[PDB]
């Protein structure tokens, strides 16, 4: 009943297996960073992300060329061992909170099985891994060994509250949109959270409200992991497929468009802004991509590496993509099974559904306005638990989401910056 079987301490000695110094592949040149394998295929790097983007290596603000008023900078955050220890325990606690629900158990299972496809070969007859879906692990003897992985949680770059999904691209293949998948780096912090307003009219108005209620960071992480699920299955929607927000006078007075991928990931009523014709266009597109993967696996007659047999890897991708196998070992895609897997990843795994499972208060739509950012500490169980988040059972915080009420539960939240009015 435990997703993370070891309670890591940041200062635990390296062992070259699940506590190790690692380099992420072909990223110019970097110094190895201490990393922690918290589950099969999932690693945590308690560092500010100065690696995945060469354009983002400085931790203090740009020349405000692209200064979003919804932003927060602190060059010193996550620079000390105590902070990295607390980041690691916070992230592991949120994974346990997610895994404690049926929906999060299902989502994390999909993610672990969502191994990025072995589509690196130039010969149709051979199956080969794609380099950028691995990390390099320093072994006890000081040499590097390459390890495939699906997901890395890393600390944010310069902008602390811009949680972004980063994955390494291909020269020709669009790995997050062609059914293949790729290793996903999520910038994320458990040490901050956002305020929202409990009345829809106030929450969706840019001039009103200070952010009375705090978002549960388990919801925020689950939201990022939903994107990671889409991207690991290669079914993310192109970010320039957008909704011209015509349902909010403030959104449209500015030129505000919101990606279909975000509306999908929130779910509930937001996903209805993706119209039936284009939704079907997407499902057919991804259905064809899975067939191309079935064609590639059929055409494969050799393996590369000594890490697995050919039809071991064939069975790995038969299980990931839920392919049918005929009496001749030829793979095909069954529409019923495809529609079911696609729907699980896109309609069942949503922010709105996670809200139901956690029984928290949350924004009612993605089409709102940020209110505030708070400093928090979820590591102590007197503050936050796996089973209750902030709304601790058998206290004054159990009822009416009083734990998320930053006015009632004020010692758990320090307001760092207001956003209302800045729009
Ligand atoms: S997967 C990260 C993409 C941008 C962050 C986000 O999900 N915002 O809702
Ligand atoms: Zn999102």
């Amino acid at each position: 009943m435990q997703f993370v079987n070891k309670q890591f301490n940041y200062k635990d000695p390296v062992n070259g297996v699940d506590i190790a110094y690692i380099k992420i592949p072909n990223v110019g040149q970097m110094q190895p960073v201490k990393a922690f394998k918290i589950h099969n295929k999932i690693w945590v790097i308690p560092e500010r992300d100065t690696f995945t983007n060469p354009e983002e290596g400085d931790l203090n603000p740009p020349p405000e060329a692209k200064q979003v008023p919804v932003s927060y900078y602190d060059s010193t955050y996550l620079s000390t061992d105590n902070e990295k220890d607390n980041y690691l325990k916070g992230v592991t606690k949120l994974f346990e909170r997610i895994y404690s629900t049926d929906l999060g158990r299902m989502l994390l299972t999909s993610i672990v099985r969502g191994i990025p496809f072995w589509g690196g070969s130039t010969i149709d007859t051979e199956l080969k891994v794609i380099d950028t879906n691995c990390i390099n692990v320093i072994q006890p003897d000081g040499s590097y060994r390459s390890e495939e992985l699906n997901l890395v949680i890393i600390g944010p770059s310069a902008d602390i509250i811009q949680f972004e999904c980063k994955s390494f691209g291909h020269e020709v293949l669009n790995l997050t949109r062609n059914g293949y998948g790729s290793t996903q780096y999520i910038r994320f912090s458990p040490d901050f959270t956002f305020g929202f307003e409990e009345s829809l009219e106030v929450d969706t108005n840019p001039l009103l409200g200070a952010g009375k209620f705090a978002t549960d960071p388990a919801v925020t992480l689950a939201h990022e992991l939903i994107h990671a699920g889409h991207r690991l299955y290669g079914i993310a929607i192109n970010p320039n497929r957008v909704f011209k927000v015509n349902t909010n006078a403030y959104y449209e007075m500015s030129g505000l468009e919101v990606s279909f991928e975000e509306l999908r990931t929130f779910g509930g009523h937001d996903a209805k802004f993706i119209d039936s014709l284009q939704e079907n266009e997407f499902r057919l597109y991804y259905y064809n991509k899975f067939k191309d993967i079935a064609s590639t696996l059929n055409k494969a007659k050799s393996i590369v590496g000594t890490t697995a047999s050919l039809q071991y890897m064939k069975n790995v991708f038969k299980e990931k993509y839920l392919l049918s196998e005929d009496t001749s070992g030829k793979f095909s895609v069954d529409k019923l099974k495809f529609d079911k897997l696609y729907k699980m990843l896109t309609e069942i795994y949503t922010e709105d559904n996670f809200v139901k499972f956690f029984k928290v208060l949350n924004r009612k739509t993605y089409l709102n306005f940020d209110k505030a950012v708070f400093k928090i500490n979820i590591v102590p169980k007197v503050n936050y638990t796996i089973y209750d988040g902030f709304n601790l059972r058998n206290t004054n915080l159990a009822a009416n989401f009083n734990g998320q009420n930053t006015e009632i539960n004020n010692m758990n939240f320090t307001k760092l910056k207001n956003f209302t009015g800045l729009f």
